[PDB]
């Protein structure tokens, strides 16, 4: 049924509430027992926000390989995105190591460090050229190179290196800044702007490692974003783009990370992310 249609059908009969706990419903339950050992519980931002023993990332170390992040496989798409937590205090180096070890290009950042005069997520990226950071702990250096700052949205150009090898990658940060902190967008023409930044940039591309996604839990920004990528490229794919499935995708995402997509609103808004971005 396309999806276009089925829009219009659940805004009539006011139904967003309905099909969203259908899907909470419908949705994978897995075994997170990595995530509850009590030394990682300073590793979690959330306690109701868990990455499944099956689909988490490790660290490539002995001590402690746990970081709340979730390898997100799309196998019909041929994508994969790595969804985590806005970092913590003490999991900034956890971060950055992830990064170097899982080859990736992009950073997605789709919260503001404040929002409702609240910390979401630790300063883990230098805000001045000259002030380059240090994480002891895991042995990388961080350096800001550039800065885009435009009216949605600002680009960074990063360099990462690995101070055991001098190794270096140059990192992109793709900051959306203006989410709003109450409900969704009006329009997601600024969301799906940003989204075809993030491809030009070959992040999204299989000569890379996966993308790193990110917003304040890792679920509810975080989802609408790979949930779009997907949707629209199947529909590239696909010899009929009306045999896209928007709920089906969404609870496929959801055998790899749980409560992905947080409120009706932003299913809502994906839905409208998807219908857009399809013209
Ligand atoms: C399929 C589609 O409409 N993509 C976009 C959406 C919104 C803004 C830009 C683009 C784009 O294509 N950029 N190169």
């Amino acid at each position: 049924m396309e999806m276009e249609k089925e829009f219009e059908q659940i805004d009539k009969s006011g139904s967003w509430a309905a099909i969203y706990q259908d899907i909470r419903h419908e949705a994978s339950d897995f075994p997170s027992r990595v995530a509850k050992l009590p030394k990682n519980k300073n590793r979690n931002r959330y306690r109701d926000v868990s990455p499944f023993d099956h689909s988490r990332i490790k660290l490539h170390q002995e001590d402690n390989d746990y970081i709340n992040a979730s390898l997100i496989k799309m196998e019909e798409a041929q994508r994969s995105y790595i969804l985590t937590q806005g970092p913590l205090p003490n999991t900034v180096g956890h971060f950055w190591e992830m990064v170097w070890e899982q080859k990736s290009r992009g950073v997605v950042m789709l919260n503001r460090v404040m929002e409702k005069g609240s910390l979401k997520c630790a300063q883990y990226w230098p805000q001045k050229e000259e002030k380059e950071m240090i994480f002891e702990d895991t042995n990388l250096k961080l350096t800001l190179i550039s800065e885009d700052i435009k009216s949605y949205y600002t680009v960074r150009q990063l360099e990462l290196e690995n101070l055991t090898t001098q190794e270096t990658r140059e990192i992109l940060h793709f900051h959306y800044t203006t989410w709003p902190d109450f409900g969704v967008p009006e329009s997601p023409a600024s969301f799906l702007n940003f989204l075809f930044k993030v491809r030009e940039s070959g992040s999204l591309s299989p000569e890379h490692g996966p993308v790193v996604v990110h917003c304040s839990a890792g679920i509810g920004r975080s989802g609408t974003f790979c949930l779009a990528d997907t949707c629209l490229l199947l529909m590239d794919k696909r010899k009929d783009p009306s045999s896209v499935d928007i709920k089906k995708v969404l609870l496929e995402m959801r055998k790899f990370r749980m409560g992905l997509i947080q409120t009706a609103d932003q299913l809502r808004f994906s839905y409208l992310a998807v219908i857009e971005g399809a013209k």
